[PDB]
């Protein structure tokens, strides 16, 4: 595909890169179209952010995911075609209605889920996975982004990523990352989306950090409490005993939890989401 094959509209978002929403004419399919330019790539050092979103974009094929549909260069410039998700960011969702009620709650978590499901099966650990990376198409369903700081396992790895508020205490400690890292991000997503804020908050980033190894939060008193036994099962320090690990058997377990009793699983996908709060 050819630069001259689109129209580059809206700006949807602009660190090193900017993010167009782009018509492919003669389809009249829209795309999300990130640009880069190589030479500003380089001088921030973000080359192995781009690199490690294509390897890892390519391999993925599951409708919860913004997939990497073409890919083309010119003298200056890199551009990336994505899935454009029109509803943009769950965290806007978030910010907009304040907190989810438990139907919508146990919904996108049950998305997200079967997306990271899919995700550690194919053997890759997100690293940062937060509601800004959890984006909404039209249809109302999640797929999920930001790949660029992900990891491949050939287990656990070793690298220097995250978003302060979601970021595992392992990563912090150990400097590893594996697949339970981002069940701890889960369970602090549905933390926020029960109460609408993340659970650990603090003066600064490092002061943040400090909360997350002390395990230092609260759970509001509106609560629901199927919610806070989840979250209490991802929130755990010791990476090998959260719900939904390899050590803790896998999903199975995860998804057999109370909160989740009444989703219906397989085709999440083709069902109609319930009505945002
Ligand atoms: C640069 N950003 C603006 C605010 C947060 C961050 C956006 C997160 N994000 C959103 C992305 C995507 C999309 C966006 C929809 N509305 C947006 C607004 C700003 C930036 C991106 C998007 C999309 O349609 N498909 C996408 O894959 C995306 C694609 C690759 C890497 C990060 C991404
Ligand atoms: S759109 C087709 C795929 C483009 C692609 O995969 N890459 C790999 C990452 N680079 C690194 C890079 C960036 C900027 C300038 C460069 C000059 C020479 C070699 C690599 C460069 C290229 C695009
Ligand atoms: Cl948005
Ligand atoms: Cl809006």
């Amino acid at each position: 595909k050819r630069p001259e094959d689109f129209k580059f509209g809206k700006i949807l978002g602009e660190s090193f890169s900017t993010v167009v929403l782009a018509r492919e004419l003669a389809t009249s399919r829209e795309y999300a179209i990130k640009i880069l330019e190589k030479r500003h790539i380089i001088k921030e050092n973000k080359v192995p952010y781009v690199t490690r979103e294509r390897d890892v974009m390519s391999r993925l094929d599951h409708p919860f995911f913004v997939k990497l549909y073409f890919c083309f260069q010119d003298d200056e410039k890199l551009y990336f075609g994505l899935s454009y998700a029109k509803n943009g960011e769950l965290l806007k969702y978030i910010r907009k209605i304040g907190s989810f009620d438990e139907t919508c709650t146990r919904f996108y978590t049950a998305e997200i889920v079967s997306a990271l499901e899919y995700l550690h099966g194919k053997g890759i650990i997100h690293r940062d996975l937060k509601p800004e990376n959890i984006l909404l198409n039209e249809d109302m369903h999640i797929q999920i982004t930001d790949f660029g700081t992900a990891k491949v396992l050939s287990a656990r790895a070793n690298s220097f990523v995250g978003t302060a508020q979601y970021v595992s205490p392992e990563l912090l400690t150990e400097k590893s990352a594996c697949k339970s890292s981002d069940l701890w991000a889960l369970g602090c997503i549905i933390y926020q989306l029960v109460a609408g804020l993340p659970p650990f908050r603090a003066g600064n980033e490092y002061l943040i950090f400090q909360k997350i190894i002390k395990l230092e939060y609260d759970f509001p008193e509106k609560f629901f409490p199927k919610a806070r036994d989840l979250v209490e099962k991802l929130l755990v320090l010791d990476a090998t005993k959260r719900l939904g690990c390899e050590e803790m058997e896998g999903y199975g377990p995860l998804k057999a939890h109370p909160f989740f009793e009444s989703v219906t699983w397989e085709n999440l996908h083709q069902q109609t989401p319930p009505k945002l709060t």
